[PDB]
Order: C-alpha cells, then structure tokens, then sequence
C-alpha cells in the first residue's frame, strides 16, 4: 500500500541528488520507512550479516563487490558503518556490487548472503525482488512521487 | 561458445576502468564482437531506432532516461552519436538509464524501444537476459577473463 511520511520528499531528492536513481529509492524505500540509516546498529547482526546505509547491504557483499570495502576481511565488518553517515558512499557501493554481480544475483546475495550466490532463483529471493520491482513501477509511474511524501510499501 | 578475439582484453580493461563493472562488460560483450563502436552508424536506423555506443543503446532510451540526453527529442537523434567515441559517457548513459527503468524495463526498452516498455517479458527479451546472464557466469568463472581476448558468445 500507500502510506504518507511527513518530510520524506526531501529525503528522496537528496537521496537523487547524491547520485541515486529510480532503482536505488525503491530498495531504500523498501528496506526503511524514513529512508534512513537510524535503525539499530548493523540491524542487530554482526560479521558478515551485518547491515549498513540506507538499503543495509551485508558486510559479505561489501567487502566482496565494492571498491571501498573489497578485500577487507569478516572480522573487519564494523568498517562498513561508515555508509550510515556518507549517503554518497552508500549509493556508490551499492551500485558497484550490483554492477559487479548483474542484477539478479545481486538481489540474492542482498538478501541472503554468500549462501545465496549458490541460486539466486529460490522462491524467497523472487519474492523480494518482485516487492522492489513493483515500488520502482510505483515511483516510476508519476514525477510527483519522486519529491512527495508518498511511501510505497511491501 | 567461445572464440578469442585480438584486442579484446584491451577493450575489456578500458570497460572496466571506465566506470564500467562486469555487468557492463557482458552486455557490450553480447552486442559486438569487438566491444567496439565501429559497426555501421546507428546500426543502419535512424531517429528513436538508432543504436550508438558499445551497447547499441537506442535514441529512446537515451533521451528519456540518462542525464546527457534528457528532454531531446527524437529529431535531435544524432546527437546520441557521441556515444561512438566517448566510452565513459556511454557506460555512464546506460547505468543511469538501467536506473531510470529498473532493470527489466531497461532490458525491454534497450531490445524493443518504446513498445518494450508495455510488454517486457516476451520471449525475445527473456532470451536476451538469459544470454546476457549466462555471458556474465563465463566472465566471472575466472579472473583472467577479465583481461585475455577471450569471448563468450550465444
């Protein structure tokens, strides 16, 4: 559904302004309902599940696929909360890993880690994918919502 | 299958140090034999038809999703043709338009223009992911692929 989040228009054009696109304020608008990186720290998750910025992309996927983290180790995981105060950094890195793993297998290993590199095509890993495709058609579907309060949730 | 391909490697390390990531490299890597520019200009179509850079993106997508073309119109189609030489602009142009649609859409935009975008999962443009995907599996099977003159074609 919809819901109306007071000052979350703001959020969205810096989030654009900051080099994100489209496809970046969907998975954002997904994972957060401020589009923030104020939720617990590493979203309760430590080592290579630990979750960081504004789409809490995994340490794994981080040291694995962008340049900022690539070849840094498990244990170095707190390095990643870096992304929770650099929105640019954030972005980049997730463009990155996605331009580095291709779309769908950046969606499995976002959503269930090194395991899910192994298949990127289970049930549980479509359905995610399918939740940010429709909040993309979403936001897609009028230039208003890209600068509104409009959240689009799943 | 495979064939290899002199100067492939150079053009694969230029891709790659050009903003581009090995998502980048499969799809151009499916369009040309030579990650090249040199095919006839506009693939031999004109206006909202006509292909230009390394990914043969066509003049719709162009003036309708990236940031160097936004608003022009379909007239003003041979301005895409800097594209033919400028390799960072090109590879920028086609991550902000994959952005703009989201991958799926961007895949049928990029295969079947503008009508694409209202049915985007034929069987030609599924075929053409599946492609794409099985090109960026052999890419990522050994780093030397990277950088040696081999190509994986379908």
């Amino acid at each position: 559904g919809t819901e109306t989040v007071p000052g979350l228009g703001q959020r969205k054009q810096q989030i654009l302004n900051s080099g994100g696109g489209v496809w970046d304020l969907a998975i954002a608008m997904l994972e957060t309902k401020n589009l923030g990186t104020d939720y617990v720290y590493g979203d309760g998750k430590t080592y290579d599940s630990a979750n960081f910025g504004i789409f809490k992309q995994n340490w794994f996927m981080l040291r694995t696929s962008t340049s900022q983290f690539k070849g840094q180790t498990t244990n170095q995981w707190n390095n990643g909360a870096v992304l929770n105060s650099n929105l640019q950094q954030d972005i980049k890195a997730r463009q990155e890993s996605q331009n580095y793993y291709g779309p769908d297998k950046w969606f499995a290993g976002h959503r269930n880690g090194e395991s899910g590199l192994s298949n990127p095509y289970t049930q549980d890993i479509t359905n995610y994918k399918d939740a940010v495709n429709w909040i993309h058609d979403q936001l897609a579907s009028d230039p208003k919502y890209l600068s509104d309060d409009t959240r689009f949730w799943v």
